């Protein structure tokens, strides 16, 4: 197994995946590494579980169909893979703790969310449907352009906005288009 963690890129007390050489700390793994369970597979290894279960789930979808599916396993597993996704860019930092807002000729969001915010509405099962999840993350990004205007900051939202789509689109399989 690797000696770093996937998500963060650092050693400390990592837990190994079975049936991949991927290591985690415990609380960047989503969901958290499980207490027992020996072997474990990471989520890794669970979201390619189902697709070789259901190949033509890899087939293009429309982005409308997907976002008003309801959270059942395999979507609430799939939502947390793709946050985990956005965790593994270093940019993440910026927009996981909750943020404030005080800058001269600026306005901070009506609707503030952050990372974290959107791991625990998860982990309680606060979303019904995959849109509730796809619109607090893509929120996140908005509020961050929206606030920081000319300042060039506002390029680390689109940066992360970018790794959130692309990550998106592979993980629900959106139709491919130009
Ligand atoms: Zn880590
Ligand atoms: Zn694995
Ligand atoms: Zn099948």
């Amino acid at each position: 197994n690797s000696n770093i963690c996937e998500v963060c890129n650092k050693w400390g007390r990592l837990f190994c995946c079975d049936t991949c050489p991927r290591s985690f700390h415990e609380h960047c793994h989503i969901p958290s590494v499980e207490a027992n369970k020996n072997p474990w597979s990471c989520i890794f290894c669970r979201i390619k579980t189902i697709q070789e279960r259901c190949p033509e789930s890899q087939s293009g979808h429309q982005e409308s169909e997907v976002l008003m599916r309801q959270m059942l396993p395999e979507e609430q597993l799939k939502c947390e893979f793709l946050l985990l996704k956005v965790y593994c860019d270093s940019k993440s930092c910026f927009f996981a703790s909750e943020p404030y807002y005080n800058r001269e000729g600026s306005q901070g969001p009506q609707k503030p969310m952050w990372l974290n915010k959107v791991k625990t509405s998860l982990n309680e099962q606060m979303y019904t449907r995959v849109e509730g999840f796809v619109q607090d993350m893509r929120l996140i990004f908005h509020n961050h352009k929206e606030f920081y205007r000319e300042d060039k900051f506002t390029r680390l939202g689109i940066q992360v906005q970018d790794i959130f789509e692309k990550n998106f689109r592979n993980i629900f399989a959106i139709q491919e288009t130009s």
